[PDB]
């Protein structure tokens, strides 16, 4: 999210 982490796996 905004401010942080998106990962795909």
């Amino acid at each position: 999210g905004f401010g942080g982490n998106d990962n795909f796996g």
